[PDB]
């Protein structure tokens, strides 16, 4: 890694200790998905390892109002993870010390700002808030390195292996003995569920035919002769390699790098921890997720795993609705529409999973639509190959949403928009005209 | 390629291990004190850790009936003997609890064991000298609990030199099982000793297998070599220039073409070395009777324990150099069917065998003529005979010649065809050497 993205790692650590010695309760503010939760986890644990105290706040969004209210608070050091780079001068109205460990496009006399974009690395491909927070805490605690990779996996910075800064973290964790590697099947929750649910709940990497379908996973295993009601390590080795060769035919990306650390044994691999923490964040059950990062494992784990079961039944219900209804295709896009309450807060995820599964055509860009009273919430999702031909959903949605009075934006591969219910057809024709312009 | 017999006994062994692990009890590991023995215990220890079990290791130079007698007092319900056991099986069977023996030496004809699981390649039609070591046998006992230990099975293999033209048999089955599992990578490169930890001049000078005639065991010569051919002599192997690197590949291959070949790296041993560097670290630990350091390496300890392990290898290697220097000067005397070298020097007393072997690979001493290394030990003399496979093919068996010859003067001897030992009274040494000479001439 660059000496810049490392020398700033050291200023961050040195400021953390000048408050830890001064006996002060360090203030952690972070985001509410796997990257945000695990990042706070990294800082929390750094702080615990030196008998320090901390107070976490988990937000869906950072607003100037929250930062205004923060300026009333005693707490001498503020630690923003996975957010901060958008509101830096507003933050600088805060006094004390302040650390911002983000990785989003940037926009500080007492402010330490660490962000990969400022040191020539891609904050979308190579480093997440959890890794950035690790680089701020590396000289206090290196035992947190595996959690840095949970957040990375959380934000999907993994396609053909951890790249860049995250690779530097994996190999730093490997040398340090806290993170082991082995190639295996990457089924969801291999220690906690029997083989039929594990397969059915493997959403990434997808298994077309099997993923999100219980009877189909059961009948599959029945016919090929492996114990459908036993958990993955309890089978017979002759029954095991039927599975490796069979699942690799359906999707060969199923076999690959698995990441295990001893502290997460009997929960799962590192990408199982990304799953538990995301499910905790969707349920606004922050505390359970952070307790996992901190090492709590009695009934807090039991509650976390119950949350993931219920989130996963919803996703299945879910893809089932998509397999039956299907999508309508215009010229340069396809869309799917729901007024059903169950699919309102998952429309994005199921949209994405249905492309990976080839239920819906992954080449044609997909807009998922949830009615929200008199408006409609839009989650656009596509595949990298559609981006290479010229698609940018963020630009198309922002422009298209704006023109009817609605707000939209996001990335090239995934974008959102909110539009009035009465303008939906027109909007969909307008996103269709823009995407056709974008590609030919 | 692996017989269902050698895997079905692999399964009994595993299933007995779990009936004690579930019963909450501290499994007893007893193993030998070289790379195979140490790494084999490592394999079992790690199997046991992966299921939150506990273990207690004992590392011995030799297994004696006395130790086994004392073991019967212990308590520990399951005993796991690695790289030893097949010689003392009925004695072992006097032990109660359960017992696993993961060895690869010639079994003794009394295969008894009501509660004893005996796994040994010789009993399932494989060569325990060429194709499977204790570490691999121990892997076959633990394969259905943990496959992440597969690279350590190959350290022990390399430790006992089960590698000439690639891992054969069972060990090949392990390399390809490790490869599929993603824990062991392969690539062809120069096979220099300790490429990450030492600068190029010491790395060359410390490459004892494969040998580099001219360069191995000689610091100034390695230095002058690299000086003259224009490669940075004081930089470590990956820090050179690629144009400076392939001067090296083509130059070292002229001196010994076996230098280029299969290298084995596993991620857990990164920044220590390749798998045959781990064999080196562990042997050096065992020679120094420093057994918790070597096992800590197998278990993944890597702070000051690695620092201590590497300092032990530097000191063992300076000894070996001192060493071959003594042999390059002050050479061997040749009779008719053998040659010998003699030392009363304390430094060369516990390495005579190794330097004897390295000097044949280096062609300092003639590899065709069988070589006896001799250390005075007060009123006796310890003999380490060593030769090359081509001398075996013409009819040499050092074990038979030494046992018979040693015996006839009241001394003990034996071993294999390629390497043997003997202990004889100092006053009978010339006669003995004439007698080993007459026997080897008869043999060929
Ligand atoms: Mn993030
Ligand atoms: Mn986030
Ligand atoms: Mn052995
Ligand atoms: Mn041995």
């Amino acid at each position: 890694l660059p000496d810049s993205i490392l020398k700033r790692g050291a200023e961050a650590s040195k400021v953390l200790e000048e408050h830890l010695e001064r006996g002060n309760i360090i203030r952690i503010i972070s985001h509410n998905d796997a990257d945000g939760l695990s990042a706070a986890g990294v800082v929390a644990r750094a702080i615990s390892s030196m008998n320090g105290q901390f107070h976490i706040s988990i937000l869906s969004r950072l607003k100037k109002e929250f930062i205004k209210k923060l300026s009333g608070e005693k707490y001498s050091l503020f630690f923003f993870c996975d957010m901060g780079s958008a509101y830096l001068e507003e933050i600088s109205r805060l006094k004390g010390d302040v650390i911002v460990a983000d990785h989003h496009q940037p926009s500080g006399p007492h402010v330490v700002h660490i962000n990969p974009h400022l040191h020539g690395l891609d904050g979308s491909r190579d480093l997440s808030a959890s890794g950035t927070a690790y680089l701020a805490t590396r000289l206090l605690n290196r035992k947190t390195a595996p959690l840095a990779l949970v957040g990375a996996l959380g934000d999907m910075q993994y396609t053909d292996g951890f790249t860049g800064a995250n690779r530097f973290i994996m190999e730093e964790a490997v040398e340090e003995g806290v993170l082991q590697v082995h190639s295996d099947l990457k089924l969801a929750s291999r220690y906690t569920e029997p083989l039929y649910r594990s397969i059915a709940y493997t959403f990434n990497p997808a298994l077309p035919g099997l993923t999100g379908d219980m009877e189909a996973s059961m009948g599959f295993l029945e016919n090929i002769g492996v114990s459908y009601g036993v958990k993955y390590p309890d089978l017979s080795p002759e029954e095991r390699d039927v599975l490796r060769d069979e699942l690799t035919r359906i999707n060969p990306e199923i076999f690959g790098e698995v990441f295990t650390s001893r502290e997460f044994r009997n929960i799962g691999d590192l990408s199982d921890i990304a799953g538990v923490l995301d499910a905790c964040g969707k349920n606004r059950k922050y505390g359970i997720g952070i307790g996992l990062c901190l090492g709590e494992r009695e009934g807090a784990l039991d509650v976390a795993l119950e949350l993931q079961k219920n989130y996963r039944e919803e996703l299945v219900k879910g893809l089932a609705w998509i397999r039956r209804e299907g999508s309508t295709t215009l010229e340069n896009l396809q869309y799917i529409y729901s007024e059903d309450k169950a699919f309102k807060g998952i429309m994005g995820t199921i949209a994405s999973i249905s492309l990976s599964l080839k239920i819906l055509d992954p080449d044609i860009p997909l807009l998922g639509l949830s009615r929200m009273d008199q408006h409609v919430k839009v989650s656009a999702r596509t595949t990298r190959p559609a981006v290479e031909r010229g698609v940018n959903l963020g630009v198309a949605l922002r422009d298209a949403a704006a023109s009817f009075g609605g707000t939209g934006g996001g990335h090239d591969i995934a974008a959102g928009a909110m539009v009035p219910y009465r303008d939906m057809e027109s909007f969909l024709q307008l996103v269709d005209e823009i995407l056709g312009t974008q590609t030919g």
